[PDB]
């Protein structure tokens, strides 16, 4: 499924993303653009081997089990498959392990390098919520 913007925007709030860890809610849209341009089947492999699922790009290396990223972990208990369904739910609740993991959203290069230090506001503008 790709998502609308302000379609994200909701159901991102709805599950409790907003100000999560202290990031608000435009942090998590303009993050999830740029890693999968809103795309929840999105994936990407990594030159370590390990790959990166849905609309948020989470890493096998660490937080969700696919059968092929050798001494991996499987931090969020759940099949990478999991976190590319048309419901975000898993991807959420995944992601809120991720940003409380001591890095906040830095663990996501691309909010580093693209969405710290902008106007993430401007992602929800004009949504209703
Ligand atoms: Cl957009
Ligand atoms: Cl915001
Ligand atoms: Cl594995
Ligand atoms: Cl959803
Ligand atoms: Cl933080
Ligand atoms: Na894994």
């Amino acid at each position: 499924k790709v998502f609308g913007r302000c379609e994200l925007a909701a159901a991102m709030k709805r599950h409790g993303l907003d100000n999560y860890r202290g990031y608000s809610l435009g942090n998590w849209v303009c993050v999830a653009k740029f890693e999968s341009n809103f795309n929840t089947q999105a994936t990407n492999r990594n030159t370590d081997g390990s790959t990166d699922y849905g609309i948020l790009q989470i890493n096998s290396r660490w937080w969700c089990n696919d059968g092929r990223t050798p001494g991996s972990r499987n931090l969020c208990n759940i099949p990478c498959s999991a976190l590319l369904s048309s419901d975000i739910t898993a991807s959420v609740n995944c992601a809120k392990k991720i940003v409380s993991d001591g890095n906040g959203m830095n663990a996501w290069v691309a909010w580093r390098n693209r969405c710290k230090g902008t106007d993430v506001q401007a992602w929800i503008r004009g949504c209703r919520l």
